[PDB]
């Protein structure tokens, strides 16, 4: 019923397939080659040109964020209320702005950056880390009790943030255990071990 | 019912304001100044040390597309069905990523990078020309049949390159009417050529 078109990384469909993973959806992986893609007809047939591309059986989805949305509504994973869809929206465009800066500092000037991007990831993070203490002292999701495609988002960033720079999560001891709970949930946890995940680098310039 | 903390600019709220006029809403505009701003405690309360801020009675909401979200979900613009939804989000990504490139433009290197940008917009704006053709003919609005947030914060993007680069819609005759049609809303039209809207710049930083 779905399929994932991408380039062979985890980059911006981690998220997506550790929701679909641990919601037990199934779906196929459609893998471009930058070989292919440089060929350039898929590239022009895409809405704004780039990938990923998403579909929901006849319903084709450009855009990271779309999909997770998408995938929440359908699945339920969007809040009980207008409201709590609202916090959880807030968070996700909190975590889509970390991701440009992470996207920015990878393929962009990573050598000359990395030290100030380094110094400056405390103050990023901290946001999420205040969220989950407003949030039943932060033992459930990122909004509410039930969790949402915010999470899968979140998550991810926190996980790739780990690679980039070692205990950056060491002083927040809410994100620190928010990450080691979802990541045992047992299909995630299944299917971060897997080599579908962990045989894909989580860029396409080799860097993290 | 509805504040916006802002800026004394129309930057990433201009959109919103659209939709609340358009939409016969009423709103108060808390203004902060720069030096207000550099004072240092307002940021510091910000959940992302950013404004805009929006208060919905006791509801406070960050992150500019969270808070057209919310109206979109709250006023019924965010299509008739799931489908829709998705669709409206996947304009309002796509709207984003430009809207984005043309800021980095503006606050980061008009001077020696307008020629390539203004070079590289008819590509850019192609994709939301193409959605138009493939509803109905371009006849009526961005997704389906009925207005949504996805609308105001196109009809925003389209303006201010409007002024960046008189013209870049003769090429786009879809946008070039889409544009025409929801600028002479009533409401939207009387709006735009109020003094609130007119007398407060694009940006904050002079250039357009
Ligand atoms: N806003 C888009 C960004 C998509 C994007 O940056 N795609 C990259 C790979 S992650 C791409 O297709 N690069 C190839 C190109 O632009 O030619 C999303 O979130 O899906
Ligand atoms: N992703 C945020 C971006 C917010 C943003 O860039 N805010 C700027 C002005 S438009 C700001 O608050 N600048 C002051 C600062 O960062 O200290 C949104 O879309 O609302």
């Amino acid at each position: 019923p779905y399929t994932v078109v991408y380039f062979p990384v985890r980059g911006r469909c981690a998220a997506l397939r550790m929701l679909l993973a641990d919601q037990g959806q199934s779906w196929k992986e459609e893998v471009v080659t930058v070989e292919t893609w440089q060929e350039g007809s898929l590239k022009a047939s895409c809405l704004y040109g780039q990938l990923p591309k998403f579909q929901d059986g006849d319903l084709t989805l450009y855009q990271s964020n779309t999909i997770l949305r998408h995938l929440g509504r359908t699945l339920g994973l969007y809040g009980k209320d207008q409201q709590e869809a609202a916090l959880v929206d807030m968070v996700n465009d909190g975590v889509e702005d970390l991701r440009c800066k992470y996207i920015s500092l990878i393929y962009t000037n990573y050598e000359a950056g990395k030290d100030d991007y380094v110094k400056a990831l405390p103050g990023q993070l901290k946001p999420f880390e205040t969220l989950l203490s407003q949030n039943q002292g932060g033992k459930t999701f990122i909004v509410a009790d039930q969790i949402s495609f915010a999470d899968y988002n979140l998550l991810d960033l926190l996980l790739i943030h780990e690679v980039l720079a070692p205990g950056c999560l060491d002083a927040f001891p809410l994100l620190s255990a928010y990450v080691g709970r979802l990541s045992a949930r047992p299909k995630l946890k299944a299917f971060l071990a897997s080599p579908e995940y962990v045989n894909l680098p989580i860029n396409g310039n080799g860097k993290q």
